[PDB]
């Protein structure tokens, strides 16, 4: 399934988007969803950010450069950080540059959207626990980062974790394209085969530390060619069986 938010004529709905027309869910958002009867064409309607997030956490790099490195000594330990809930914006919104930061960058990013309550997952437990895949933007101020050290207000401002465009329930995570572009030309591209710890991995780090709650997301860090953006700009972020994620920019 493809699972997601929508603001409609008739309100805002959690739906399946089937395609395209988008399916009002009545019960069992994480479970085996029942349906109200309700539903609109696709293009009649808003996308929003497909979830109501507790927390967001997110992983710092995560990526190798290449296959061949893969194969070697084993990665750094993860780090982690948290995005508050409210710097979530949906496809198409603002990405709103702060008036205190110069200097802001993007992170396209595949998140995991967590399913069930859980703490000490292991590895291989993941799966059952987790929803499924969406696209995050963890855009950052980087003078705020070497103001701080800390990279909390730098990755916290609201409008600064874009989400979307739909969760996708049947996806493997274990080798798919993930690119950014900046109006057009592309900043970012690897494959989340280079992910140094993978999905299971993040969610065994992760959930060892801090409980998990239905609708969780994880973002699983970012690869090279991350770089500015811009008054005027459009970032997209579009990973292979999702789809794209694409925010104007603003200052704002």
């Amino acid at each position: 399934m493809r699972l997601g938010r929508i603001a409609s004529p008739d309100g805002v709905a959690f739906v399946s988007i089937e395609g395209a027309i988008a399916r009002e869910i009545a019960e069992h958002p994480f479970g085996t969803p029942t349906f109200t009867g309700r539903q609109w064409p696709l293009a009649d309607v808003r996308l929003l950010a497909p979830i109501l997030a507790s927390k967001v956490v997110a992983m710092g790099k995560n990526y190798a450069a290449h296959a061949a490195e893969m194969g070697g000594d084993p990665p750094e330990s993860p780090v982690i950080f948290i995005k508050p809930n409210t710097s979530i914006i949906g496809p198409g919104l603002p990405i709103q540059l702060p008036p205190s930061a110069t200097e802001v960058h993007h992170e396209g990013e595949l998140a995991i959207v967590i399913g069930r309550p859980c703490k000490d997952v292991p590895a291989a437990r993941a799966a059952e626990n987790i929803l499924g895949y969406t696209i995050g933007n963890d855009v950052s101020a980087r003078d705020h980062q070497r103001a701080d050290g800390q990279w909390t207000r730098a990755k916290g401002h609201d409008t600064f974790c874009p989400l979307g465009p739909w969760i996708v329930t049947d996806l493997d995570p274990a080798d798919l394209e993930i690119r950014t572009e900046v109006n057009g030309q592309v900043r970012q591209r690897s494959r989340t085969s280079l992910l140094l710890h993978d999905v299971g991995a993040i969610v065994e780090w992760v959930s060892a530390v801090m409980t998990l709650l239905p609708g969780d997301v994880i973002l699983t860090g970012t690869p090279e060619g991350v770089g500015p953006i811009v008054d005027g700009d459009t970032v997209s972020v579009t990973i292979e069986g999702i789809g794209t994620l694409s925010n104007p920019v603003v200052r704002k």
